[PDB]
């Protein structure tokens, strides 16, 4: 994967590439307003060290930051996810530490209220893939990567709360 950040909007400006996990891009840019993904499936993060409000982008062009539903122009750790074959299988539970009734995913979902009746999820698994988790219904709200691994409570992924209206495998278009 191959990534360019550029400091003003419509790609101008001073810019770096990355292709691969950056814990830290402070020391290479100070701000960021335009993006090209040449390749690969990433998770941006506004603060370095993986925190604060994460976007999930593909490969295109994105010349300003609300082309990524961004917060404001800090753009300070990002992830290349790795890409996943097969089947993507993640497990939701109603309370947390994995209690109550459990469902099985392991297609997109645009919306647990329609699907699953549910409008907060206490605790979730990942067995395969990556995910990415919106707040809202129909991919939208805040977004949070679920990697493979547990999540005993919200707090896991991110979240300063239960709210969960869709989830995403992370795919790549092809």
């Amino acid at each position: 994967g191959k990534i360019t950040f550029y400091e003003d909007r419509g790609f101008q400006g001073h810019c770096y590439e990355c292709s691969s996990d950056c814990p830290n891009l402070q020391p290479y840019f100070s701000r960021c307003n335009s993006i090209r993904v040449d390749s690969g499936c990433w998770m941006l993060y506004e603060r370095p060290n993986y925190q604060g409000h994460q976007y999930f982008l593909r490969r295109g062009d994105y010349p300003d930051y609300q082309q990524w539903m961004g917060f404001n122009d800090s753009i300070r750790s990002c992830r290349l996810i790795p890409q996943h074959t097969g089947t993507f299988r993640m497990r939701i539970y109603e309370r947390d530490d994995f209690r109550g009734q459990m469902s099985e995913i392991t297609d997109d979902c645009p919306s647990l209220q329609d699907r699953f009746h549910l409008t907060e999820v206490h605790s979730l698994n990942v067995l395969e893939g990556s995910w990415v988790l919106y707040e809202m219904p129909s991919y939208r709200g805040r977004q949070y990567l679920l990697r493979p691994g547990e999540y005993r409570r919200y707090l896991d992924w991110g979240a300063m709360n239960a709210k969960v209206g869709s989830l995403r495998r992370v795919m790549d278009f092809y």
